[PDB]
């Protein structure tokens, strides 16, 4: 996950 992977995931790791 690197930014927004479709809309509620939103985490740089």
């Amino acid at each position: 996950i690197w930014g927004a992977s479709g809309k509620l995931i939103d985490t740089t790791a």
